[PDB]
């Protein structure tokens, strides 16, 4: 019953283009905006069906999403069923132990009405599409802010700015995806509003959409690299190899993608590259106490925080299916320049770079907001551990600018604690609703 022809492609497939632009806009003269929304945008919005087929990847892939104030600007006063969306991300900031005082000023408010996501293999093609939009909409659309993003170059293609292969793990949608070994399998309504087993009643025109949580997350890459070298556990290999082990313990995967739960002391690049094997784990190991054993993967490791698997019950053998309702689909892409020679040499960031983080979910409170607040920022999550104080997620965990206490990272002693400065700095973002395609030229243009 999942009508993928009507679902925007970034939600379930991803744009998978070299370059992306996030174009954050305001609406003036809504009657004019609406005419062009229907005539100029709706026909070129890329669907899941379109992106699922090579023969039909468009030259420029385009998606569009609206904030609460953007829907209101279009005269849409309906309750979409999500209080977090309605209130906007700025009002949610304190839930994550940050302040909007640190944000890009355009995000610290509700002036942004929407985002157009443009993706293409060159920036020139994106620019041409933006020029076309500005030409036909005229002054009815106004750019408030934008952020350019790119797949990283060379041997870092598909890796985020710290160097780790990204985009490996996603929930499988039951009835749509063919699940990979170890992959969680969830009802479509966890991700798509109004789809199977979404318990929240939605406006009819909104069935087939998703909520988009956007975060501009700066990464302090030279600082991270230097921290790992300075805190590398003693051992037989090179200093860099031991630093790499510590980084892998923090993320829960080696940079190659190999999950540490399956290879806890050394990388396995072949495993990392193999989608049939690189997700096939639950954190359980026969003969080890799940509640205390951190020898395979720390309880505080990023991926263990964000998908706890057996830490939240369910099958000890793959696939673990726990906490399906707390799943998110991720379509983030790195932004900013590569690390420059001088920054690396000084172990100091000068230019801003990071992750243009994008999460899709049908309930913000169950997805992004939950994972940040209840897990990453919670020293006592996952529950039931010994010792009980897991500490914060070393990658994304926040405590109002203070160093984060993170336990279990050191293989030699699970009781050893590290106090870690932030390596990821929030510059804010917004919550949007990516409508079904039918609503774009339909209700939203009416
Ligand atoms: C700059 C910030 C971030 C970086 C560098 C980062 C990096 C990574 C990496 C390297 C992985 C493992 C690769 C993969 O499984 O695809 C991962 C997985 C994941 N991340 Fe993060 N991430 C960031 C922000 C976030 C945030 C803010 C959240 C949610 C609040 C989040 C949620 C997840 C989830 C759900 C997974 C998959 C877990 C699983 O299914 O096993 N990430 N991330």
């Amino acid at each position: 019953s999942l009508n993928t022809i009507d679902i925007q492609g970034d939600i379930l497939v991803g744009m998978h283009k070299q370059k992306q632009l996030f174009y954050f806009f305001a609406i003036n003269d809504p009657a004019t905006f609406k005419t062009h929304l229907a005539s100029d945008i709706a026909p070129v919005v890329a669907s899941v069906t379109q992106l699922s087929n090579v023969a039909t990847q468009p030259l420029v892939a385009l998606n569009i999403a609206f904030s609460n104030t953007g829907l209101l600007a279009l005269g849409v006063t309906d309750n979409l069923g999500d209080s977090l969306f309605a209130n906007g991300q700025a009002k949610d900031a304190t839930s994550f132990k940050e302040s909007t005082s640190s944000w890009v000023p355009q995000f610290a408010g509700t002036g942004i009405h929407g985002v157009i996501i443009l993706a293409s293999d060159t920036t020139d093609l994106i620019d041409q599409q933006v020029a076309s939009i500005e030409s036909t909409f005229g002054s009815s659309i106004s750019k408030l802010y934008s952020l350019s993003a790119s797949i990283r170059p060379g041997n870092e293609a598909g890796h985020e700015m710290f160097g780790f292969l990204d985009g490996i793990a996603q929930p499988a949608i039951n009835g749509f995806n063919t699940p990979l070994p170890g992959q969680n399998i969830v009802d479509a309504g966890v991700i798509i509003t109004g789809a199977t087993n979404d318990p929240i009643t939605r406006p009819s025109w909104a069935v087939g959409g998703s909520f988009l949580a956007f975060r501009q997350l700066e990464q302090l890459v030279p600082e991270f690299n230097k921290y790992l070298l300075d805190n590398a556990p003693a051992g037989s290999g090179s200093l860099q190899a031991r630093a790499d082990l510590l980084g892998a313990r923090m993320v829960g995967r080696w940079k190659s993608g190999a999950p540490i739960d399956l290879t806890p002391t050394a990388d396995d690049p072949a495993l990392g590259a193999d989608a049939q094997r690189n997700n096939n784990f639950t954190y359980s190991h026969a003969g080890f106490d799940l509640g205390s054993d951190q020898s395979h993967c720390p309880f505080s490791a990023h991926i263990r925080k964000t998908r706890p698997r057996a830490d939240l019950g369910g099958s000890l053998t793959p696939p673990n299916l726990s906490a399906g309702a707390n799943s998110i689909m991720r379509s983030g892409i790195p932004y900013g320049p590569e690390v420059t020679s001088a920054e690396s040499a000084s172990n100091t960031t000068t230019q801003e770079r990071g992750l243009a983080f994008v999460a899709y979910q049908a309930q913000l409170s169950q997805g992004f907001h939950f994972l940040q607040q209840t897990s990453a920022d919670n020293a006592n999550f996952p529950p039931g551990k010994t010792p009980a104080t897991v500490g914060l997620d070393p990658i994304i965990g926040q405590n109002n600018g203070q160093p984060r206490v993170v336990n279990g990272l050191l293989p030699s002693n699970s009781s050893a604690s590290l106090s870690i400065p932030q390596f990821v700095v929030s510059h804010g973002g917004e919550y949007f609703f990516s409508p079904p395609i039918s609503a774009i030229g339909g209700r939203l243009s009416a």
